[PDB]
């Protein structure tokens, strides 16, 4: 079906571990999209074919306004190409670098959009597991979109794959390699809410080793400017025991969320 010669390639949109992502236009229709390019050699050396397969399977069948579409894929002798919905306003990661911290209204609005998307996923027992600002994209109206489903799975689950870079968004049971479920994404939601308001993640440290210790002991503190309501929500999400973390419905109905968010459920 699709091949490289069907597209004109444009500027680089971003780079991940495996993904080299470019703007592109389909020649016959003039349809603008994002082409995520992957090198078969690297996919093989790291043995993550199964993650590539998860990404395509999951993200092509999901349909939600806060989840990035994957339209299809093709490959040649050396590369795999994923055909993605283009997100024109970039990453939440980039927006945070620009603004330093987000106000309560912006933050609550992003958390609602996240909770809506995750509620859709969890209803199929799909868990994302890699929710962080570089994987959160922005639509033409500034709406948040979850992307990069390569680490996703069906719960419950173990971990058969070596962890990559930062531990900053992972809960104790994932880093300790224990069994885990949907509640992992709730922990990550708590980390994100804190980082949006404060400008950095709550367990950040100088070394992998120290970050690990801070996560497993749940050692975090708040700057004076974080309000009582935000503190309440964040403290409920960052519980060591996953069974004690709230349901997404409880997040969406939290008074600090309903008081400050621009969007509904
Ligand atoms: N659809 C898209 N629209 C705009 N930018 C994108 C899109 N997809 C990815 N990017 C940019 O490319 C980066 C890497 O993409 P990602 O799919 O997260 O790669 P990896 O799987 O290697 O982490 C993202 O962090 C983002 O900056
Ligand atoms: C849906 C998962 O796969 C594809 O996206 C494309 C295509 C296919 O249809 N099945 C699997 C082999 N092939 C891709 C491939 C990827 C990586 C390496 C190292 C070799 C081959
Ligand atoms: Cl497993
Ligand atoms: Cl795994
Ligand atoms: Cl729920
Ligand atoms: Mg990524
Ligand atoms: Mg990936």
């Amino acid at each position: 079906q699709w091949a490289l010669e069907d597209f004109e390639i444009g500027r680089p949109l971003g780079k991940g571990k495996f993904g080299n992502v470019y703007l592109a236009r389909e020649k016959q229709s003039k349809f603008i999209l994002a082409l995520k390019v992957l090198f078969k050699a690297q996919l093989e050396k790291a043995g993550v074919e199964h993650q590539l397969r998860r990404e395509v399977e999951i993200q092509s069948h999901l349909r939600h306004p806060n989840i990035l579409r994957l339209y299809g894929y093709f490959h040649d002798a050396t590369r795999v190409y994923l055909i993605l919905e283009y997100a024109p306003l970039g990453t939440v990661y980039r927006e945070l670098q620009k603004l330093s911290k987000f106000d309560e209204q912006r933050t609550a609005t992003y958390i609602t959009e996240l909770a809506n998307a995750l509620s859709y996923c969890h209803s199929k027992r799909v868990i994302h597991r890699d929710i962080k600002p570089e994987n959160l994209l922005l639509g033409s109206a500034g709406e948040l979109k979850i992307a990069d489903f390569g680490w996703s799975v069906h719960a419950p689950s173990s971990r058969r794959t070596t962890l990559a870079g930062t531990l900053d968004y992972l809960p104790p049971e994932m880093i300790e390699g224990r069994m885990h479920d949907e509640k992992v994404d709730l922990w990550s939601l708590g980390v994100l809410c804190y980082e949006f308001l404060v400008g950095k993640p709550p367990f950040e440290a100088n070394t992998y080793q120290e970050t690990y210790k801070r996560i497993s002991r749940v050692e975090f503190t708040f700057p004076d400017f974080v309000t009582e309501g935000a503190r309440d929500l964040i403290s409920r999400l960052l519980k060591h025991n996953p069974s004690q973390r709230p349901m997404l419905r409880e997040v969406l109905e939290h008074p600090w969320i309903t008081a400050n968010s621009s969007k509904p459920s």
